[PDB]
């Protein structure tokens, strides 16, 4: 798993969906793909998360 920062808000607008608040720190499951949606996981719930929405964790410095 890697960790993103969510940079906006977001509210989750169908089932599948993972809400989340600018601040929230994201567990991403998928990295790897390309597509604009990514699985994460946040405080015990998972779902889809817009891609452009987060900045993922760099490495320090
Ligand atoms: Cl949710
Ligand atoms: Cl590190």
């Amino acid at each position: 798993g890697s960790e993103a920062i969510a940079k906006y808000d977001f509210k989750a607008t169908a089932d599948d969906e993972l809400s989340f608040k600018r601040g929230d720190i994201l567990k991403v499951l998928n990295e790897e793909s390309d597509q604009n949606w990514y699985k994460a996981e946040l405080n015990g719930k998972d779902g889809f998360i817009p891609k452009n929405y987060i900045e993922m964790k760099p490495h320090p410095g």
